[PDB]
């Protein structure tokens, strides 16, 4: 029993974080085979910033000026590239410690593990959502970029974040492992504010069939709803359109509890017009949506990795 | 910027977790240098559970009795003992992964990483505090014992708790590495209720202190108080008693955002007797109380291990 935010264990991650040194500039390198991934701005100054024209910045950069460090031990670099906003550092070590892995473009309403880092040691995990408006809400200081988001199926760790920057308003935006950023943000000291977001209804109707799994039942009403008549009622909430392929994902969760999607609907649906009034479910006075159907199940039956 | 419920980076426990099996029962190990740390319950059947008698169960068991499996890896067991409610396996082979380690009790309000495993393969990670009640509110399925809870300081893993059962409400019991139980909880299937718990006022003031930094200061009233004062209304709310030694630990949250433990306390004060209104603080419609000052020190300087 019991219901609780939960990221992967990092272990196979933190054997590919290193420390990534150009001249003024330190964050963190993943380090895969024979080659370190970073963002590009680590070639930048506290004066660049503005519009770095990154192809001159890296032209005037030997190997030798990017200094890598694993622990103690500094790695050779032998070659470097830009795709998009990453570098590629070739080194003459190939990471012993590197796992099965793939670089995988998370869509919005996603989940995936974030390893905090700073001079390339981990100092914390903790789950996030991709956001509709393709921010993140999570926790980085300075010198936490080149920190990496990733999912775990068995033994592959599936990469699919970098973090590149924070937003004014405290919320953080990156890249894939190809460097092309989620969203339309760029890597320069510029005006970007995120769009507006919304709330991932097909994760919301995940986490009720949790609680539901966990025996907090309160909010089930004795109604039922049409897809399209939920919908307007979202609408109106600032929750996406629930999707036939949100309604097919929940399936699992709906055969499990005995409840229909479209009648866990129709509770969702009075939550939003009538409130919780004061009540928690899984011990949050909110309804929370960074909880995947996929989460729901890995946690209520248990796989292990 | 940001605030997240944050883990541990678990790989140095990861690197010490086995699969132990004796006859029907198959649970979590915990292996350092030549010995595996297992619940003792591994020797009980599905019949002995009201009130086992494990000095007989393990008098019956051989060496042989014991399976104890790191990954497909048999480790050969040459040693078994009972220390109060856990079992310590001696085998034939030191684990290659032991990190610098400790055995801690920790105190009611403290917190720690769990690395929730299944078949001695971790699932994932969380952070959880222990009640004043002492139990935990974590996410355990069947098979989950021996799954163990730590802290990090630099290099060194402090182990603070092993998994043994869950109470009929859900809620978490366990023992620390010598096998004494945090509570007045035995390992049988007997009638045991988690006394009433309540909610560490340091650590809700540590949170608001958080939430100051991260600049979400809707909450500041123009008001202070004297401790006593407020440990009067506290009391009223099912608060545990804020102590000078609270005030003291909260020291470097008060100097770095220039409020003054007993203005934080007027704040909190007024939050209780007139509740948050249908506002949040840092994504919470509640007030959080697992978060320790030294929890907020980590994620608001980004210490690393
Ligand atoms: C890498 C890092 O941690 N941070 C950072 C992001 C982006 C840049 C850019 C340089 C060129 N194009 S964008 C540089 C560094 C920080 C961060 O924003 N730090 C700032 C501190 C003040 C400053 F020095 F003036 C400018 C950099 C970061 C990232 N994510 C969260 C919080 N901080
Ligand atoms: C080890 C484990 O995961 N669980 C467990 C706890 C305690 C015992 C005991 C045996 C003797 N004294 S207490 C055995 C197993 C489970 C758990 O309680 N599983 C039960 C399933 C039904 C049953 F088989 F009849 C009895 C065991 C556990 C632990 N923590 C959370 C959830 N489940």
């Amino acid at each position: 029993s019991g219901f609780r935010k939960m990221a992967f264990p990092s272990g196979k991650v933190e054997g590919c974080m290193v420390q990534v040194t150009c001249g003024t500039t330190t964050l963190n390198g993943l380090w895969l085979d024979d080659v370190v991934y970073c963002p590009r701005h680590v070639i930048c100054t506290s004066e660049d910033m503005l519009n770095p024209n990154y192809e001159d910045l890296l032209i005037r950069k030997s190997n030798h000026n990017f200094l890598v460090q694993a622990g103690n031990v500094q790695l050779r670099v032998i070659g470097h590239s830009m795709q998009n906003c990453v570098l590629k550092l070739k080194v003459d070590t190939a990471n012993p410690k590197t796992p099965k892995y793939k670089f995988v473009r998370i869509q919005p309403g996603q989940t995936f593990s974030v390893l905090a880092c700073y001079n390339g040691s981990p100092s914390g995990v903790y789950q996030c959502a991709m956001r509709p408006n393709f921010t993140i809400k999570g926790s980085f200081l300075n010198g936490s970029c080149g920190s990496v988001g990733f999912n775990i199926d068995y033994d592959c760790v599936s990469f699919c974040y970098m973090h590149h920057m924070e937003l004014p308003t405290g919320v953080h935006a990156g890249t894939d492992l190809e460097g092309n950023f989620y969203g339309p943000f760029v890597d320069r000291q510029t005006a970007q504010a995120a769009g507006t977001d919304t709330t991932i209804t097909v994760n919301v109707l995940a986490w009720l069939y949790a609680a539901v799994i966990n025996g907090d039942r309160w909010f089930l009403n004795r109604f039922t709803t049409t897809l399209n008549d939920f919908n307007l009622v979202a609408m109106k909430y600032n929750y996406e359109p629930l999707t036939q392929d949100h309604v097919d994902i929940l399936g699992p969760l709906s055969a499990q509890t005995g409840i229909a999607v479209l009648d866990m609907c129709a509770s969702l649906k009075e939550l939003l017009q009538n409130g919780m009034n004061g009540r928690t479910i899984l011990g949050s006075a909110l309804l929370e949506d960074e909880f995947t159907p996929f989460d729901v199940v890995r946690q209520c039956s248990g796989v292990t990795f």
